[PDB]
């Protein structure tokens, strides 16, 4: 490899998003193009939207994927991914005049890979408060999978960005969503948005998989190889808690 092609979405922000140009930028990008340089390869960003992104990957479109993608089971059988380069548990966002706010949570850390009784009666206390409740979430995400696997009995509608998740709860239009921490924190962050807060258990595991990782071919097993020590290497110095924070406000870095 002496130059590779990474594919991002460009409306994930703090992810990977456009400037004022038109030009992509983001946590993504800066990583990227960091971990590509401890690579000696030639970096090349192009925007894809989140439908095709895995299937353009397989088709040969470009080398890799660094969109805010989890490792998640499903996409490991399609795709390989690099090492986690952010750890991030998945909270949910209402407005803050919702009554869904004063709701108790009794697991403030809830991990998904092993659900013990008491799990699953946090996760149906929440499932039964979110009846009535109209939900909205990307498509094609961990968010919709989550949804539709854990939460069935919960009317959600579904998105083709995070965008217009987030503009519909502001109109009114839908009552809650779900994204990870890493997304909600600098979205309810910004005095834009004091309309808008986090609340219920923090979530890991289970169809969310371990983290955030470079999406490559299963095929190019030496192009893994080269990010995993790149990854390693930018979690070891610093770069990625550096990155962590002028972005997302807080360090999602994972540890060595
Ligand atoms: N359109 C990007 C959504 C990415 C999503 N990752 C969760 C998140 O970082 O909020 C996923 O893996 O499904
Ligand atoms: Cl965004
Ligand atoms: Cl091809
Ligand atoms: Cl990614
Ligand atoms: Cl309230
Ligand atoms: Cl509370
Ligand atoms: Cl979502
Ligand atoms: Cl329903
Ligand atoms: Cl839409
Ligand atoms: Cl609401
Ligand atoms: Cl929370």
């Amino acid at each position: 490899y002496k130059s590779i092609t990474i594919a991002t979405e460009g409306s994930y922000a703090p992810y990977n998003f456009k400037d004022a140009g038109g030009k992509l930028i983001g946590f993504d990008i800066d990583l990227g193009n960091d971990l590509c340089k401890r690579m000696n390869i030639e970096c090349k960003f192009v925007e894809q939207a989140w439908d095709g992104i895995i299937p353009s990957l397989t088709a040969g479109r470009y080398d890799a994927i660094m969109a805010a993608m989890g490792i998640q089971p499903a996409r490991e059988k399609v795709i390989a991914f690099s090492r986690p380069y952010l750890l991030t548990p998945m909270t949910f966002l209402t407005t803050a005049d919702s009554p869904l706010l004063k709701t108790q949570v009794a697991i403030e850390n809830l991990p998904l890979d092993n659900i013990t009784p008491e799990q699953k009666a946090e996760l149906d206390k929440f499932t039964k408060i979110f009846e009535g409740v109209k939900f909205g979430v990307q498509a094609g995400t961990s968010h919709e999978a989550f949804m539709k696997q854990m939460m069935p009995s919960v009317q959600i509608s579904t998105y083709d960005t995070i965008d217009n998740v987030v503009m519909d709860l502001k109109a009114g239009r839908i009552d809650a969503s779900l994204a990870s921490v890493s997304f909600l924190k600098p979205l309810t962050d910004k005095p834009d948005n004091k309309d808008l807060k986090m609340f219920g258990p923090r979530m890991t595991g289970g169809l969310f998989g371990k983290g955030v990782g470079v999406g490559i071919r299963k095929e190019d097993a030496d192009l893994k190889a080269l990010f995993d020590k790149a990854i390693d290497a930018a979690i070891a110095d610093g770069t990625v808690q550096k990155l962590s924070q002028q972005w997302f406000g807080y360090d999602a870095s994972p540890k060595q």
